[PDB]
RNA sequence: UUCCCGGGCCUUGUACACACCGCCCGUCACGCCAUGGGAGCGGGCUCUACCCGAAGUCGCCGGGAGCCUACGGGCAGGCG
């Protein structure tokens, strides 16, 4: 038997292929699916995406924002159902995997050290021309 | 005729005139009032140094690059 196939296999069901590509330092906006009383809605989640973690079917990213004067994160799985959509909003260019050090940056260090991303950028630029 | 008691005349000092049985000082005791000191506690104003920093004018850029061309330009946008 081949344990990782059988797994991926329980798996395959749930994997989703519609969400866009992203990495650390990028800028996304994520359109998830809440509940609060009596109903459900779609609220949208923007900030920089400071670490994925891969686990195939399991992998989670984080993204961090600044709310009212604090600092917040949300940890979403990556084939969740109950992410509508995401958004890049910006695409940054980090040299490393996590940026855990932005949480002690002030906003205008952090926009020194994450300067935008030309080269994807332009990549995103010359996609997005529809035939 | 020094002393005690009463008085008369002259004079002298007096913070006494209720007139020396006068006036009056301070502790202590009780009561009230205001202030000072006092481990500290609360608050107001203010000064200095540095970290972060909105709106905004100003200055640079405006390109791996969008839009308007009015194209040696403008706006977006970026940096300070
Ligand atoms: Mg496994
Ligand atoms: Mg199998
Ligand atoms: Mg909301
Ligand atoms: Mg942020
Ligand atoms: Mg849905
Ligand atoms: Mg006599
Ligand atoms: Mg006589
Ligand atoms: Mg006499
Ligand atoms: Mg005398
Ligand atoms: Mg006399
Ligand atoms: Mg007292
Ligand atoms: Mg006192
Ligand atoms: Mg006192
Ligand atoms: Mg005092
Ligand atoms: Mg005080
Ligand atoms: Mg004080
Ligand atoms: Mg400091
Ligand atoms: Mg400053
Ligand atoms: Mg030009
Ligand atoms: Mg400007």
């Amino acid at each position: 038997m081949n344990r990782g196939a059988l797994i991926k296999l329980v798996e395959s069901r749930y994997v989703r292929t519609d969400l866009p590509e992203f990495r650390p330092g990028d800028t996304v906006r994520v359109s998830y699916k809440v509940k609060e009383g009596n109903r459900t809605r779609i609220q949208d989640f923007e900030g920089i995406v400071i670490r994925i973690r891969r686990n195939g079917f399991n992998t989670t990213f984080t993204v961090r924002k600044v709310s009212y004067g604090v600092g917040v994160e949300r940890i979403f799985p990556l084939h969740s159902p109950l992410i509508q959509k995401i958004d890049i909003v910006q695409r940054g260019r980090a040299r490393r995997a996590k940026l855990y050090f932005i949480r002690n940056l002030s906003d205008r260090e952090i926009r020194r050290k994450l300067r935008a991303d030309r080269k994807r950028i332009d990549q995103d630029r010359a996609a997005e021309r529809a035939a």
